């Protein structure tokens, strides 16, 4: 059937985007290809930890995965599982492995809540033909605000076991020079406390993150996706994928749409229609839907741009091995509170996270996720035989990021009289993970697929509105920037087209 807009997809650009058409009383339907998670499994909670992944930490694999940079601990845990509708994607290209969320929120699910402005001078440079002064007057902070963004209590902090790891390696930073900043989160500090104090129920501080958190965690249901449905205006389908987008003859949006069970059987194709689509299916997937159509000749007016641009947020993930003396404890708490700010817009720009490993015994590891600046894109290409849009990024295209995160750890390493860990990584000697990413952006980018808000070239009433749009970086861990775009976007197309 039909309804006047849909939504494909249920994470920060679609939630954003359908709060605002809901607001301005545009009845909306987002289609959600993964679950709604709200039901107890067998150990009486919604989401595995990563202690004990079962078939809900994996879309559709055989076998549970170790987190990256903990095999070596968490790989004795792993065991086989039958594919399921689980909540964490590992999307698998031929030189690159893209890890995204599947379900009602999408990657709010699973990532580590850390909300972070990018540099205003930065944003100004990979997005020139955008006004920056409304971004950081208006948009960014009502996303920050809607997010329902907090700031970690110093003195508990300071104190606390769960972050003795952030502050071994801001102590080994500061000898190198090198600055740490707070980053702040949706997971809720104040509940963290009261998980520390033994009052409530553990989440962040019973190692889970990555498959979701029970408790704590104000991941979009909660926040966008909860105010949505109150509009009365929203309803959300789950185990609905999108498969094909045409135009009708008459300007209008027809899709095809696949209901499956958990267990991906099909139960139903069909057709939705609509006035107005707007994509918020990721980086990959919008990408990947708007790849074929152009290429199945059902959106024939698609432009070159269309899967260009894409690139990981120069993600590249390490390691150092501390002193004997500089343990970084048993428990870590596993929401990220820390940053090394070491970003300057040049080439040698890194901005790393400092974060905690899930091991619950002592290892002496400090872990790292850097953002580069790395110029070296992908481009997503249609195979028509199987019917999907592949990542054509080669493992070589990462060399700047890594030689950037090199030379940044290397000052570390000089400092303290430290080494670098081989070993996470496989049994190939690998100091950095450089085939990864966690944060993926672009594909349809913001000027280049579309126009300066969204729109998608060569069609009216056709948007996108997710991370798709960001030229491949922005320096900083993502959300918030897709938030606050989307922000800007929707409540522009709302004005001038609905
Ligand atoms: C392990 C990990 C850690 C991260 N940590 C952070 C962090 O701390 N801070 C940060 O800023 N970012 C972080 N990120 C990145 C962040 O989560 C993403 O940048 C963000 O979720 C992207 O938002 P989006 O709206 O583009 O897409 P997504 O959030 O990926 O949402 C897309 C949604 O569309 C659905 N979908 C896809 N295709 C279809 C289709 N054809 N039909 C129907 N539904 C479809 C998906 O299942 C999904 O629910 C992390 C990500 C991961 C995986």
């Amino acid at each position: 059937g039909y309804v006047p807009a849909v939504v494909i997809g249920t994470g920060y650009g679609a939630a954003v985007s359908a709060l605002r058409l809901g607001e301005a009383g545009v009845q909306t339907l987002m289609l959600e290809m993964g679950q709604l998670w709200n039901q107890p499994g067998p150990d009486g909670n919604i989401f595995c930890g990563m202690l004990n992944p079962d078939k809900r930490s994996s879309w559709f694999k055989n076998r549970t995965e170790a987190p990256l940079g903990s095999f070596l601990w968490l790989d004795v845990v792993n065991r086989n599982i039958d594919p399921y509708a689980g909540v964490l994607d590992r999307v698998n290209y031929d030189q690159m492995s893209v890890y995204v969320g599947r379900g009602v929120g999408g990657g709010s699910l699973v990532n580590g809540g850390m909300a972070v402005e990018p540099k205003r001078s930065y944003f100004e440079e990979i997005l020139p033909r955008v006004d920056s002064s409304e971004m950081y007057d208006r948009y960014f902070p009502r996303a920050n605000s809607m997010l329902r963004v907090n700031h970690i209590d110093t003195k508990w902090f300071e104190d606390t076991e769960w972050y003795k790891f952030a502050r071994v390696s801001r102590e080994q930073a500061g000898k190198a020079g090198l600055g740490t900043v707070f980053v702040p989160n949706v997971y809720d500090f104040g509940y963290m406390q009261r998980e520390a104090a033994g009052e409530v129920p553990k989440s962040a501080l019973a190692t889970e993150v990555i498959y979701g958190n029970n408790h704590g965690k104000q991941s979009l249901d909660k926040t966008y996706l909860a105010a949505a449905l109150g509009t009365g205006k929203v309803t959300i389908q789950t185990l609905h994928q999108v498969k094909t987008i045409r135009q009708t003859k008459d300007g209008g949006y027809a899709l095809t749409v696949e209901q499956k069970d958990t267990d991906g059987k099909l139960l139903a194709t069909k057709e939705i229609s609509c006035r107005y689509l707007f994509l918020g299916a990721g980086s990959l997937g919008s990408t990947e839907l708007l790849v074929r159509a152009r290429d199945t000749g059902t959106l024939p007016n698609l432009n070159s741009e269309v899967g260009a641009g894409w690139g990981p947020n120069g993600n590249i993930m390490t390691a150092r091995a501390n002193h004997m003396w500089n343990p970084t404890g048993a428990h870590q708490s596993s929401i990220p509170a820390l940053g090394i700010d070491a970003w300057d817009n040049s080439d040698s720009s890194v901005f790393a996270e400092i974060a905690p490993m899930p091991a619950g015994l002592e290892t002496w590891v400090s872990l790292y996720l850097a953002i580069t600046k790395n110029p070296q894109r992908g481009t997503f290409v249609y195979d028509a035989a199987t019917d999907r849009a592949k990542l054509n990024w080669t493992r070589d295209q990462n060399a700047p990021a890594v030689n950037a995160a090199k030379a940044l750890f290397d000052r570390i390493n000089k400092a303290n009289g430290t080494i670098y860990r081989y070993d996470l990584f496989g049994t190939q000697l690998k100091a950095f993970a450089d085939d990864f990413c966690y944060h993926p952006l672009g594909g349809c980018v913001l000027g280049k697929a579309t126009d300066d808000y969204g729109r998608v070239a060569g069609y009216k009433n056709l948007y996108v509105t997710d991370g798709s749009l960001i030229p491949g970086s922005v320096g900083v861990l993502p959300f918030v920037t897709i938030t606050a775009l989307a922000e800007r976007n929707v409540e522009r197309i709302i004005k001038q087209d609905v």
